[PDB]
């Protein structure tokens, strides 16, 4: 049918892996390593704030 | 009744596919996918300014 | 012998959508798919007005 | 007793009890903020195809 | 241990209820209660304005 | 036998020992978590009440 | 496609340990962690301002 575009985009990506459900989880796992990232630098460049302006 | 038109409008989204609870997981994965890729364009476009500013 | 207290204007109000469909639980399906729907339209906006911007 | 510190979670105790089962409360919660989400996201979807119109 | 202490605080907070597992359902539907307040009056100030 | 770029993961599994049931760490956190994000909530919510209040009076 | 590339870097994190479903707990905890430091600092930093008037 018509409107179901992004449905059978997502069930397309579902086939990259034997289990779709695997699919689900392998994304959400990149996608928390790379939000961690982000905290990671966040929290250093705000360490980075204190420790110099300690000074 | 009336109020319920956001509702019918989901339910319609769930005939995309035989079994509607699979059109919620595309959905999920299709979204995921797209997050991630932001995520690493951002990952990207920062570690490409860590690199200007030692220039 | 059920009076409902003060203070649920809000649980009454969800408890009125759960009334859309005969199963309420698929209520709350319905809205978290069409609202997914709604979110990625505007993902692809952003990626497509990306792809573009810069593009000239 | 209850210890002190747990004002918040009375609160929410408190609301668990606008019905007979609490667990149906926090679904009618999500549901009505699901509900108020998808307006907010129709109007911002309208107003962006409309500056894509007028004008 | 040390880094431990965020956890402890948590842990603490669970005590506030004989079953822990209620204390997490009822901060979620503290949370959502705010949070629906919120939307309803941005969407009232968008309405009006 | 662990590869590199699971620092991430290690980090984590460590937090997970801060108790002998792994699994009531990850809700103690969440617990926490929701603790801070509602008190925020409400200081917004007063910081509102108090702030249209000061515009329009 | 330039999807199963994000599918295979997550299923590469998911050896970082034995058990696979281990690994996005580890994650999903220190995450947490994360974000209640930024929470702490958000509410020290504002009765901070709750001080000065
Ligand atoms: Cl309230
Ligand atoms: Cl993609």
């Amino acid at each position: 049918p018509e409107g179901c575009e992004q449905v059978l985009t997502g069930k397309r990506l579902m086939q990259c892996l034997p289990n779709p459900e695997d699919v689900k989880m392998a994304l959400e796992v990149y996608k928390l390593s790379l939000e961690i990232e982000q905290l990671e630098l966040q929290r250093d460049s705000a360490r980075q704030s204190t420790l110099d302006k300690e000074l």
